RNA sequence: UAUAUAUAUAUAUAUAUAUAUAUAUAUAUAUAUAUAUAUAUAUAUAUAUAUAUAUAUAUA
């Protein structure tokens, strides 16, 4: 798409023609934003399922993860949360996060078909054995 | 009364000078616009040099 504005919404935003024109026209952070738009694209795989934080319409094929938990009061959707919730929660759509686990999904705890007894499904074993020499040999901030 | 000469005044004609007005041309100054050149600054691209990082190859 073509556009006279910056702030626009729902697609990466990048120069049509090269700097020189823009230059003058508009300033350095500015004409700095729009580099990862002008080389925007990347790849989208076809796995079992795919998690995002863009909102769709809920249906048979699209779930909403319900963590028992308040908001991100900062992000800037949590104010969605309550009609999503509700939307979901009046056709019986919510998972919780240990469903996710199962090898088939299905809103539920103690279903008959699985015991749910398995070490995946045990959160206390905490295990770290790969490693990749990056500068977090431990990010102190990140806490399980 | 007359003639001739000289001086002064007045009128008319012609020439020149000066002042004022109008038109035209040229020169100079000032302002504005446009073009070109040069200098300085900033941005972007390309080339070369130096440094640092990463990857690959070879040697120890």
């Amino acid at each position: 798409i073509y556009v006279r504005s910056t702030k626009v919404l729902g697609a990466p935003l990048c120069l049509a023609a090269p700097a020189k024109y823009y230059a003058g026209y508009l300033s350095t952070h500015q004409l700095d934003g729009v580099y990862p738009d002008n080389w925007a694209p990347d790849n989208f795989h076809k796995r079992e399922f795919c998690l995002t934080i863009l909102p769709s319409l809920l249906g048979p094929r699209t779930f909403l993860l319900d963590v028992d938990a308040d908001r991100d009061a900062s992000y800037p959707l949590s104010v969605l949360w309550p009609q999503l919730r509700v939307l979901a929660l009046k056709s019986r759509l919510l998972l919780p996060p240990v469903a996710l686990l199962r090898r088939v999904v299905d809103p539920g705890l103690k279903p008959t078909w699985s015991a749910d007894s398995d070490a995946a499904f045990r959160a206390l074993r905490l295990s770290r054995p790969s490693s990749a020499s990056k500068p977090t040999g431990f990010d102190f901030s990140a806490l399980p």
